[PDB]
C-alpha cells in the first residue's frame, strides 16, 4: 500500500542473479532517487554483488550512465524511463516503475468529460502506460472508438518531452493525456491544434491544457522579443548521449554568423544557470540538448533560452502561428 | 589580463596539429576568457571552438571523456598535467599569473628574520614568480630550498599530493597564493612554521589564521561522525579522483565494524545530489581529498576524509591526524 511505484525488486534481483553480476549501478530519477538506499540493501542481501548507486542527475533514457559507469560496473539497472534506440556501454535493465495506481474510480469521470466526441486519442508517459488498456476498453464499452498512436521508437500510447511523433496523425476529435504534468499535454495540443484533456489519476481531476499553453506562450514571446536585441550566442550541447546534437549545434552556429552575429558553442553535461555566468558576452542562448530545458526551466535565467525553432522566430524564418516545440528523432 | 593566456603559442599549436574542432577548458578563475580565447582562435585558424561549460577543478577533471569524438585537440588552462592517459590531444597552459612581486619581497624578508633555511612552495599559476623570490632571498642571507617530485616541479604542490614538500628539513616554509588548504597541508605534513603570501593583495598570514578554524571543524565532524550507523562513500567519475578499490575497502571495513555503508557515485559532488539518502548518517569522500576538507560549510551531514573515518573508528589517533592524497592513480 506504501509502494507509489512498482520498483519490481523481485525481478532486478532474479536478473541480476542470473546474470552473474558483481557490481551493479542504479539509476534514478529525480522523484525515485529516494528509495536508492532501500533498493541497493535489498540487491545486496540477496545477491553476491555491490550496489553503485549513481547520485548523478538522471532526467531520462536519454542519460544512462553508462559512458561514467564503464569499467565499474556489469550491469545498470535503470528506472522510470524505457529505452531509447542508443547502442550502451555497459548492459542495462530498463525498470518502468509503473505507478501503483488503480484508475477505476475515474473510469466514468473521464467518460463524462468525453460525451461530445466518439473519436478518442489516450496518450500517456512511461510510468501510467499500464493504465491504457483499461480506460481503453471502458470506453469502447461505452460507445467510443479510441486510438493509440505508435512510432518506430514509442510504444503503443507514448509520447516523451521530445518525441511526440505518434500522437502526429492519429485524426482524433480529442486527445486524452494520462498524468499530472503540463507538457506532455502542451505539446499534444500544439501539435495536433486539437482538444486535449488531461486526467491526474491521483487528484482524480480532468483539466483542459488551453490555458496552460496560452500562459507558456506569452513567456516565450517575451523572451523572443529579448532575444531580437541579442548581438552574441551560445550555443549550448549537452554530451548526454541521447541530448548531442553537434551537427545542429555547428548548423545554427552557421545561421547566427550569417546573419551577422557572433555565436560560440557551449558543451556541457548537466545544464544549468550557473554554468552560464562567466560568459558575460554573450546576450542569448540557443538549447540543442534537451528539448523542455528552454521551456520548462527559463524562468531560472536570466538571459533568454531559446529552442532551434524559436530561435528561427527571432530570425524572422517561422512565424507565431507555426510555432512548434523542438524535439529528438532517431 | 590578470593571467597569461599564451595564446599565440595556442594558435600556433592549433595550425600546425591540423584541428578542425578545439575544446577549451578552464577552471572557475578563467572561465570568463572563454569568449575572447574562442573568438581569436575562429578568427586566426579554421577551427571551431567547443567551450567546456562543465566545471573543471584540476588536472584530474579533463573533459577528454566528455568530449570524445567531439574536438580534435583540448587546450587545458591553469593546471599542469597528472600521469593520466589522456584519450584526446591535449594540450596544457599553465596561465601564469600577471604580477610583478618586487613589491612584496622586503616584507617577505621581515617576515622571515628569525630563520636561515626557507622552503619555498606555489602551484601551477605563480611557479613563474620562485626564482625572483628565490634569487631575493639569497641575496639577502638565506638559504632557500625547492622541493621536487616525479610528477610535481620544482617547488610546486597539488592538494592531493604534497610528497615534494616532506623531505626538506627548512625552518619555515613560505607559501605563494591564496587559499589555506596547500598551507593547511604544509603545516600538517612538516608541524614546522607555515607563511603565506597572497600575491594578488600582498597579504602575509601565518599557521593560526589558515589552520586553527578548519582543525576544529574536523574534530567537531568526527565527533559527530561517531554517532553515525548508516554511511555514504562518494566516488567520482572523474578520471583523475577515481579511487573505486578504496571505496570498496572502505565498505567492507564498515560493514566489519556492523555498520551500513552504500556507494555513491557522481560527476561533480554537491549538497543537492547527496539530499535523497535520507537514512544516512554521515558520509566518507573517496574522491578529491580537497572535497571534505574545503567544503564542509555546505553539508548539514559529516562528510569525511578516509583519515578521519580512521580516526572515527579508533584506528588512528586525533594527534595523528593526516590530509588525505592521491599517490597512484
Ligand atoms: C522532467 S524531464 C525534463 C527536464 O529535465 C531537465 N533536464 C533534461 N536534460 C537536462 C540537461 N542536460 N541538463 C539539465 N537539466 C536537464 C530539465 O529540467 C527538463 O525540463
Ligand atoms: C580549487 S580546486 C579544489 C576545489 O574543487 C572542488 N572540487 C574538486 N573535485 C570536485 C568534485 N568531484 N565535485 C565537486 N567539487 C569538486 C572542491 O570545491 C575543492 O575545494
Ligand atoms: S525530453 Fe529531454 S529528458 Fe526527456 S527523454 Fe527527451 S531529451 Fe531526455
Ligand atoms: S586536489 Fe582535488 S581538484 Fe586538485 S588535482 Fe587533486 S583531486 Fe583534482
Ligand atoms: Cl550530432
Amino acid at each position: 500500500h506504501m509502494s507509489m511505484y512498482n520498483m519490481d525488486l523481485d525481478k532486478v534481483i532474479r536478473k541480476i542473479n542470473k546474470k552473474g553480476a558483481r557490481t551493479v549501478g542504479l539509476q534514478f530519477p529525480e522523484g525515485l532517487k529516494m528509495q536508492a538506499v532501500k533498493i541497493a540493501k535489498a540487491i545486496e542481501s540477496q545477491t553476491p554483488a555491490t550496489v553503485i548507486i549513481s547520485g548523478d542527475p538522471c532526467f531520462g533514457a536519454c542519460d544512462v550512465s553508462d559512458y561514467k559507469m564503464k569499467g565499474s560496473v556489469d550491469l545498470i539497472v535503470h528506472y522510470g524511463h524505457t529505452p531509447l534506440p542508443l547502442k550502451y556501454e555497459v548492459p542495462t535493465l530498463f525498470i518502468e516503475a509503473f505507478s501503483n495506481i488503480d484508475v477505476k474510480k475515474d473510469l466514468e469521470k473521464c467518460l463524462e468529460k468525453l460525451e461530445d466526441y466518439s473519436k478518442i486519442a489516450l496518450v500517456t508517459t512511461t510510468q501510467h502506460l499500464h493504465l491504457l488498456n483499461e480506460i481503453k476498453d471502458y470506453l469502447e464499452d461505452n460507445g467510443k472508438e479510441v486510438v493509440l498512436g505508435s512510432s518506430k521508437n514509442t510504444k503503443k500510447g507514448q509520447v516523451l518531452g521530445c518525441n511526440f511523433s505518434s500522437i502526429k496523425n492519429l485524426d482524433a476529435e480529442v486527445y486524452l493525456f494520462i498524468g499530472s504534468g503540463n507538457f506532455h499535454p502542451l505539446g499534444i495540443y500544439l501539435f495536433t491544434k486539437s482538444p486535449v484533456l488531461a486526467l491526474d489519476p491521483y487528484n482524480s481531476e480532468i483539466r483542459d491544457i488551453s490555458a496552460f499553453a496560452d500562459r507558456i506562450l506569452r513567456i516565450r514571446f517575451a523572451r523572443i522579443t529579448k532575444a531580437r536585441e541579442a548581438e552574441k550566442w551560445g550555443i549550448i550541447v549537452s554530451s548526454k548521449e541521447g541530448q548531442y546534437r553537434m551537427k545542429l549545434a555547428k548548423e545554427i552556429k552557421k545561421i547566427l554568423e550569417d546573419n551577422k552575429m557572433e555565436a560560440y558553442i557551449i558543451m556541457a553535461d548537466n545544464i544549468n544557470p550557473d554554468i552560464l555566468l562567466p560568459y558575460m558576452e554573450l546576450d542569448a542562448f540557443v538549447v540543442s540538448a534537451c528539448p523542455r530545458i528552454a521551456i520548462d526551466d527559463s524562468q531560472m535565467y536570466k538571459k533568454p533560452l531559446l529552442t532551434p525553432q524559436e530561435l528561427e522566430i527571432v530570425l524572422n524564418k517561422r512565424q507565431w502561428e507555426n510555432y512548434q516545440l523542438d524535439e529528438i528523432l532517431f
